């Protein structure tokens, strides 16, 4: 057959979309509000009788951890089996991955266009990928070519120690650990992130922080009306920096370091002019070691549904 | 051919060793120094002629980096050309790896004897595997098992911002910090990051440091002898957990968790008895994630020659 159905939930929205397994080519996307329907299995149901074309392979991608035949969404009240809906469904494969992980296969379907480039040289082929992006968490993979054959390597890092170089992180260390426990990346790198950002700026003067939520830290960054939220801000794009310097470090990424999406393209004038590079490349003796390394920030629409295809055919036995 | 040299060159000594291409097993491993020969080259054939081998392939583990085919070692007047060194020596295949890389080779070669585990369940077959070792620097690798092949992933993982966690963690990098600026995790996980950790020590507590080297560290801690010295041992193998937790979460390296040798051995007892494990673990809401992986200490004598040897093998097409 020539088309299977390839799909991208992010919480309250379900992305299908057909993909042609002979070129990977996805076509007739539509968005369903997660809210109108009862399971993910009912949006697919509607979805296919309406484009009247016989699909028997899948690939949805999901914004949850998937280990185990139950897939639990993170607060939308949608749970199912893989089995019971492969079975339901009359489907021959039914792949059912990380968001992540579709995001980082969809990096060898990209053409130049769907990425802005911050600093380093060009890429060099045949080396590792490192994606991290920063949204409601922080998610990290990775991406290594071998054989003809493109493997995502997924994990937990968002979850790693926060690491503070300069005094003004180290203060925001401080104060977080005293709440908290354990301070993850994740903590100062997402949207509940630029918040804790805020929270530890204002009680390192002494106040009290206001209660405002990620979406007022940004525009009134943006706006120069609050001098806390333009300072948060500013150092939530240092501390990316940081991390994707250790990334890189770490692995190697010669493919380079490609942010996916989140909450940067918000502000993405403010990011550009920001000290992520700089902050990218302050690692000591080694600043010359990442600093021909090239950062991408994806711009495609939607990379989930070019990935999970990528994913599905590659498991069918597709060379990418 | 039934025979083929494999070789574990660092700063001033070359060990070279036959491997038997069939089974993987080294024997015949002769020590030489640097300063009696004038090239690498002159080392081989003086082993090939005293030991009346016949070799084709070699592979040859080096302690610097290999980029190009430009060998720029320590010893300077070893310095050669890759693709120079194989037509002298008329060899077939001359595989030219880094130090670590090899050692990582080695772990689908060691046997139950040459490993002390260090918490966690049993590994997950075809799972990621992460390598480091602290020694002179700090040297971080990765595993990746992908069509019956090891791959192995180099990187400078050892230069990553170091991330204080505890109270006592956040002095010293504020102690280290204003005297290089940058502090990587090689700063206090290394031979050298002992001397920092009892320097930083000391300086928190406003008294003047001596002049010691790590072997001073370890034997004033060893022998309950200085408070400073037992403070900064302690201290190493707690950031010792935590650098391996990170690097765990980061890969989801459900293969294990592996450290290369180095200055742990040398206190072996002291380190069983620190708080390694449970600052591994100490991962917040992901405690449970990497409470099931294991770590494991590597006891074997010539690693680099037994990877070596199991690099060469699997560029020959055999499997491991």
């Amino acid at each position: 057959t020539k088309y299977a159905l390839v799909g991208d939930v992010g919480g309250t929205n379900a992305r299908l979309a057909l993909c042609d397994i002979a070129s990977g080519e996805i076509s007739q996307a539509k968005t369903y509000s997660g809210l109108d329907y009862p399971s993910l299995e009912a949006v697919i149901r509607v979805y296919l009788e309406e484009h009247k074309v016989e699909v028997k392979d899948g690939c949805i991608a999901i914004a949850c951890p998937i280990t185990g035949d139950w897939v639990a969404m993170t607060n939308h009240t949608w749970a199912f089996s893989i089995a019971e809906m492969k079975k339901n469904l009359g489907f021959s494969h039914l792949e059912i991955i990380n968001d992540f992980t579709a995001v980082s296969m969809a990096i060898p379907m990209l053409k130049k266009e769907h990425l802005i480039q911050f600093g380093g040289a060009e890429p060099v082929e045949g080396k590792p990928i490192a994606v991290y992006g920063a949204g409601t968490g922080l998610g990290v993979a990775h991406l290594v070519h071998v054989d003809k054959r493109w493997v995502s390597l997924p994990g937990e890092g968002g979850h790693v120690d926060f690491a503070p170089n300069s005094e003004e992180e180290a203060i925001i260390l401080e104060i977080l650990r005293a709440e908290i426990g354990h301070v993850s990346a994740e903590r100062v790198l997402s949207g509940p992130g630029l918040v804790n950002l805020y929270r530890a700026i204002v009680k390192a003067d002494n106040r009290l922080p206001e209660n405002l939520k990620p979406k007022d830290i940004t525009e009134r960054a943006l706006a120069d009306s609050c001098t806390d939220c333009r300072r948060a801000l500013s150092l939530f794009c240092v501390i990316m920096g940081r991390f994707g310097g250790n990334l890189a470090l770490n692995l190697g990424t010669f493919g380079g370091v490609f942010i996916a999406g989140g909450i940067v393209p918000r502000f993405l004038e403010f990011f550009k002019a920001s000290g992520f590079r700089a902050a990218f490349e302050d690692k000591g003796r080694f600043k010359e070691y990442v600093h021909d390394i090239p950062v991408y920030l994806i711009v495609h629409d939607n990379p989930g549904l070019l990935g999970s295809g990528a994913h599905l055919r590659q498991t069918l036995g597709h060379i990418l």
